């Protein structure tokens, strides 16, 4: 029930916002139309020439510093723009603190209920041409010294190009219990983050990928992932999954984080991996998966 002033506001704050402010007449959010939900806010259907949109509706912010960080993480995001990250268009703020995040529409939605899909037929260059992509993102991510921490399947989208955009960060940051089947042994024990980390969950997300999207670790107690790893266990290599890109995610997976590759290194090796394929070998689902929650 608290009133807040958004006049309170710092000016250079709301001068330097302004790039990224999107206007009360720019902006049609359709309430009818729910396209996501998750913990921190509802996705609408929105119309930005018009556009298709997403627009996310936060809590209401009541705090004028909160205001302010909310201000400031939309600047940071704004400039987090490459083809295969999901690029924000801007934000809203209503009378008494009702924001909105702006981001581009995602015609096929997640990649993990993408590949899921029993309508949809990929082939193996398919699949390794979205784990590409991912790792192109991550590429970009890393260069702005940015480590994801929860990179998935399910946090990265797919556009009516099929162009595959890192998602779920910023003020997109959501669940749509830590990932800890996707983080790196080292992430377990001592709960830091890094890019390194970032890149064993790639590996996890490539095993994803492969499988058209079974959970990793079917019949492991969430609980004991530490425990199953260090008794010198990986995931499988799946049906589908050539060996060499096999062996990129046991690189992706190796114990020392500093010997794991780079995502520069995994962008290169990958495109090699792709580029021997014409889209003739098609994958299909493994029975043992069909079913098995996540
Ligand atoms: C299962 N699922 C995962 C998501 C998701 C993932 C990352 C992520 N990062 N930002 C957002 S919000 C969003 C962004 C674009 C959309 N485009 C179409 C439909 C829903 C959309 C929702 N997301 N949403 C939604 N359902
Ligand atoms: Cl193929």
């Amino acid at each position: 029930t608290v009133h807040i002033d958004l006049s309170a506001l710092n000016p250079e704050l709301v001068q330097a916002v302004q790039h990224v402010v999107i206007g009360p007449s720019s902006l049609i959010v359709h309430f009818n139309e729910v396209i996501g939900r998750g913990h921190f806010g509802c996705v609408y259907h929105g119309t930005l020439k018009k556009i298709h949109c997403a627009v996310k509706s936060l809590n209401r912010i009541t705090d004028i510093g909160e205001v302010s960080q909310f201000l400031t993480e939309g600047i940071i995001m704004k400039d987090f723009s490459h083809p295969n990250v999901l690029s924000l268009l801007g934000i809203c703020l209503r009378s008494e603190g009702s924001p909105l995040v702006v981001l581009p529409y995602m015609k096929h939605g997640d990649l993990r209920n993408f590949i899921r899909n029993e309508t949809h037929n990929p082939t193996v260059k398919d699949l390794i041409g979205f784990g590409l992509q991912v790792a192109k993102g991550m590429k970009f991510l890393a260069s702005k010294k940015f480590v994801h921490r929860d990179l998935a399947a399910r946090n990265c989208m797919l556009d009516e190009k099929f162009t595959v955009k890192v998602a779920d960060f910023g003020l997109a940051r959501d669940m749509y219990k830590l990932p800890v089947k996707w983080m790196a042994l080292e992430s377990l024990q001592t709960q830091k983050f890094t890019t390194k980390s970032d890149v064993w969950s790639f590996g996890v997300l490539l095993w994803e990928l492969m499988t058209r999207g079974a959970p990793p670790y079917p019949d492991v107690n969430t609980f004991d992932i530490t425990v199953y790893l260090l008794q010198g266990r990986r995931l499988l290599q799946p049906e589908y999954c050539p060996d060499p890109l096999y062996e990129v995610m046991l690189k992706c997976w190796h114990p020392k984080a500093e010997m794991r590759p780079s995502f520069s290194e995994l962008v290169s090796r990958i495109s090699a991996i792709f580029s021997t394929f014409i889209g003739e070998h098609y994958v299909h689902v493994n029975a043992t998966y069909v079913n098995v929650k996540e």
